[PDB]
């Protein structure tokens, strides 16, 4: 049964979450564009094999849009993972498996790097690096136009155009309204701030992947990082949103690899 | 400028090759498909740069088919460096410059680790480790089946479909009759013959690549390789035919690369 519901942390973030499973904690942190209904197929499946799987919208996105500009705002890393340990103290949340794409991804790397004792294992997913070209004045054009282009974009980058268009109606709404949001305080800063450093990286278990029909430059230096650290470096079926494109694949992944960590 | 001709070495093989420029030799190892027409435009700009370059039409292939059965059958890198290697003494090349994709990749690393003397430099490409997905019943289907399959998945790997069809009618009728031929022996073998280990890849300087817009899983294992050896990787615009798609980056990258090892 999926567990609903909202909770305001202590910054002011008005917090949509969603919960399955009981057992030790899998966290779904949701990419740029913080639509954590994206993630509706892979939970139920994760939490079908013995774990606790929580997820939610980013602060300023979808369901948590009520919340502060600052949290939405030249965005990094470690400021999101800030924020998303006060949630999980909030909801009781001492360790977890966490999972990130993108942003996602710079935010598992921080979670990683300052916040090791609650991280179990980070599975980060195409950790931005650079800005490509196609973004670079992205913020810079009305909503509309910014809308528009990077609804695009995503669809272009989901893996699987048919899975993405079938995410509903009510989520492409949704999404329509992040993706300004997420063009001025996102792609600027994230890049520049990814937690890629060597002592950033080894403190807890880390399993990194990249999408299998990713273009091999947008996420090249990710690999290079991970061989040369020696930190477990794969792909995965898909582009950008595995959990869309596959989410069964993703479900396999996410417990396969959090499951060897358990005791 | 440009020498055009065939020359029969002491294996049988009625090569078809081509000359240019004065200086250091630099060698281009066409890829599977064995057509060094491919290689004309940035074959000049390399010449140019004070470079002898040497190319040619690989064994059984093109304007190289007056060959033995056994030069194009069960394939594998060390058995076409052999070949190289008694073109090269027939025309009195002792070291060079040696650049390869796919089978010419696997050629180079042969050359790097079966004959480290005759090697300045090694720059292979996309260096086949597994037989991809859409080739794995490819000998399975009538020649002319292979043909249209084939060349339209070369296309489709061209990195650039326009300069692909550029090549010209006369180098695809020839590519037509060598897509069967390469399907017979060359999928099956080469990829399980990579001379990718540790012995194979430290006794000559290596640059190793991969095509920017291709597919990360495709090669993943060429860059995490390349990573954990300590050998220098990175990406070149396009695809699998980066001399096609993208002639004067090429050149450049050859030219340069090569020109550091000089002394």
């Amino acid at each position: 049964t999926r567990t609903r519901g909202y909770v305001t942390t202590k910054d002011g973030i008005k917090w949509y979450y969603e919960q399955e499973g009981s057992g030790p904690d899998v966290v779904l942190i949701p990419d740029g564009l913080g639509e954590c209904q994206m993630f509706d197929k892979p939970m139920s499946l994760i939490a079908s094999n013995g774990f606790r799987v929580t997820t939610f919208d980013m602060p300023g996105m979808s369901r948590s849009s009520d919340a502060p500009p600052e949290t939405y705002q030249d965005i990094t890393g470690r400021k999101l993972a800030g924020y998303i340990i006060t949630l999980l103290d909030t909801l009781d949340i001492k360790i977890a498996s966490v999972w990130g794409c993108a942003s996602g991804a710079s935010t598992v790397l921080a979670l990683c790097s300052d916040y090791p004792e609650r991280v179990r294992n980070g599975m980060p997913h195409e950790v931005p690096t650079e800005n490509p070209d196609i973004l670079l004045h992205i913020h810079e054009v009305d909503p509309a136009t910014i809308s528009q282009e990077m609804a695009a974009n995503s669809r272009a980058a989901s893996g699987n155009v048919e899975a993405w268009d079938a995410l509903g109606p009510e989520v492409h709404a949704r999404l329509h309204d992040n993706y300004p949001r997420w063009a001025y305080g996102y792609p600027r800063t994230i890049p520049p701030s990814a937690p890629v450093k060597t002592e950033d990286l080894h403190k807890v278990p880390i399993d990194w992947t990249v999408g299998a029909s990713t273009p091999t430059k947008l996420f090249f230096e990710n690999i290079v990082i991970a061989a040369r650290e020696g930190i477990n470096i794969g792909t995965l079926p898909g582009n950008h949103f595995p959990y869309v494109s596959h989410p069964e694949e993703f479900a396999k992944y996410v417990v396969e690899t959090s499951r060897k960590y358990l005791k």
